[PDB]
DNA sequence: GTCGGCATAGTGACTGCATATGTTGTGTTTTACAGTATTATGTAGTCTGTTTTTTATGCAAAATCTAATTTAATATATTGATATTTATATCATTTTACG
C-alpha cells in the first residue's frame, strides 16, 4: 500500500541523493509525510515534495 | 472624455547576503540470507477385515408358437344372354413429390 523511499524517489522528475530525501522528512518538507516501518521510510503514492520558501 | 506629458504599475533583470542543498567522513543500530538440526507432516508401501460390485445360476411366472384338426371359404364345371373391359397415344386433369 506503501512505498518505500527509493520506490518513491525513482518516480520523481528530479530523483536526488537518498541523503538529501531523508532530509525532506526530518524537515516535514514531504506531505502527507512518511511513516518509519523498521529501518526504512514509506511514504504514500501520492506523497508530493512540497517546497515552501 | 480624448489626446499629450511625467507619474503609475506590475513584471523582469541585476547583485550579494543568507540558508537550504550537495559532498565527504565517522560511527551506531538493525535488517536479511546462508547452513545444520529437530519433528510433526502428507504421501508412500502393504496388510487386513468390512463394505461394495461383478458374477454364475436358479425358478416361478407368462404366453406366444407349432402342430393336430375341423370347416367356412375357395375352385372346378355346366350354359348362354347381357354388360364391361379392351389394343394405341396424343390432349386434359388429378395427385404425388420435393423445396
Amino acid at each position: 500500500m506503501y512505498l518505500t523511499l527509493q520506490e518513491w524517489n525513482a518516480r520523481q522528475r528530479r530523483p536526488r541523493s537518498l541523503e538529501t530525501v531523508r532530509r525532506w522528512v526530518r524537515e516535514s518538507r514531504i506531505f502527507p509525510p512518511p511513516v518509519k516501518d523498521g529501518r526504512e521510510y514509506l511514504f504514500h503514492e501520492s506523497a508530493v515534495k512540497v517546497d515552501l520558501n
